[PDB]
């Protein structure tokens, strides 16, 4: 579910 | 929610840079992570070890088609891992079979300068052999060997001259830590490159005075690596061997992992992480527990939103072992009260980089400090408006981090370090003691900044 | 003087790795004559110059422009005029993406900053100032890069420029002196071209000397020169990394040498064939008197054509050269001082001077300023061997003997570079006017970078 920046 | 996870200042991250190069996933087929073999001693006893380290040129299959022209130590790219032991007299023949002169720097190793240290003043010409002798009196840790001509350190590292150095001792050996090199304890040397036509590198074509960075991640000289896990717990020795890029490490699903070591030593106490940021030259040793996973599972380490390294999970024995609350006793020197506070100011970016108002001069001594006596260093990164994180490094010492802008160090900075990222506008207070006499460099370890002259030298003496 | 002075067995063309010159298929075109660098300011007692190392592009062949470096232009450099006794102020500016150095080859200037050798870095974007007053005879010097390493890589990129030094004596002599018309640089170099007309020093690297097959004259391929006068002055500079030039015309047209590295020759010397090793200079006069409009005379090295001279109509001019050009005042050697021995040794990777490779922070020798000493310089290497052009910073020396015999006919003037044949000991008379740290080395540039280089400190007693 989670993407970074 | 809407915080950055990592300890450094989010506005200063490398990815806010004008000339920032994002990583791109390569098409290259996935393949086993190259684990550099352990360099076999020439001979060994309990008191003496003998090694031959050979800078050489060659070719390395990295991408499909033509092999990449590369440099390495006792291998075509990077280097065989070199094991040193505290208290063991260590003897090294340095041999240069490159067509250019080089230098053998043991980053983080407390050895005499300037010859043993292998900095700017220790040339080894093509075809020449040098002999060095030393006995390490420092705790177990992960160091590394890289080239260090002044200039160009950046070119030669880019060519491929970097190698992991593992320092052993009795204390670390007594800890319940994964230690089967290549099976449950591995180097993870993090680098990037740009591949041109015929899969070749070209440093000068890619040159940028503010740091060189290519789109292709390279781990132990492997593109799109996977590692086959056969144990529950795995130790990863992260080394940032990139010219400039910062790594923001985390698993796809935020699998926790515990840091047990830094540049110069084990941490005093294990520190639990979800997200870990490394600047250039920093090492961080972590334990990952794959207990939640099952045969067939493939778990990926990312940097930001880019996949780096895959962990293929196979059957593994239950591991019930548990880390102690304290790993290592950190014995801080007392500050010699006779000595003042040394102030080191890192300034500029791009072409204007400097330390304390000047660019490095080979022949110029910038500083003196007595051996055996410990001094506070206040290291400031003066540029702010939009700024960048400068990894400050000193030769011939493992220092301690006392404070950041008058506040606590980051949670993973309570052991011995040799490289610290300094945020824009920030002053960090380090506790620096040199054991041996010599001439030692101190500089920013963004390697283009190094070569651009953001570097000074200190002469240590016996009083 | 019909054949070359140096030992034939030792010529570059006997090396195992020899690269012959080949005539390029590129179009013939006018010889580039570098413009004179215009001063920023000038009076009679002061001159002010800005010299900028820059990176650019040059049409050398059809298609893509070659990536080059130069001073105040994309390749080579604008010629720089200095005057004996004039206080010279130079801003040294570096717009390269790499650090460099500004070495004035043959200039009697203080070391090691002004000399601009190994110890005078200038980083990208940085400026430096230098001040000097030349107190030496008129001659042709040159400027080139001198980071240690790599001088070879930077020269290869194109950092070299002719420096002309004026004095009253030379002004009063009857010599062609109209820059770009009857008095021209002949900067002799070679290069190897790769895909897209690019250079790649490191691909072409050889530790014994780098040489490509295509000759390059003042950064021109296949040049011709339009002669509009009977007499022409050529200022020959060997700016090759390694190649020797063996110079002669068709019809064995004679030419007369008036100048060497450091000064006018004491007397003019008539030539049919002339050899130059790395960094040597030779100013010659060519007389085209016996040729008519539309005639064509070619300058060759060995069997290879280099430069076509096209003869147009010229006013007659037969005003000949005096028997004596220049008065050479040899200093008395100091009898206090001993004979210094310098031994150049090895080839390829084993090149060395007096047993050791160059070290930046080691001083290898000392000598008092104002005091002259015999330097015996030996080329020790046996069997086949090479001619090593030995060069000393901070001085113009005199040549006394070669293996106990007379120097070559063109070596009675001041020189800063001398070719030492295999097995040969040459005796030099060396004096330093100024204190500093000056290097001495072979001027085969790969050998310099390969460590065949030492350094001497001069001090006031
Ligand atoms: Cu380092
Ligand atoms: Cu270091
Ligand atoms: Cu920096
Ligand atoms: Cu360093
Ligand atoms: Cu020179
Ligand atoms: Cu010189
Ligand atoms: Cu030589
Ligand atoms: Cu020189």
């Amino acid at each position: 579910s989670h993407h970074h920046h």
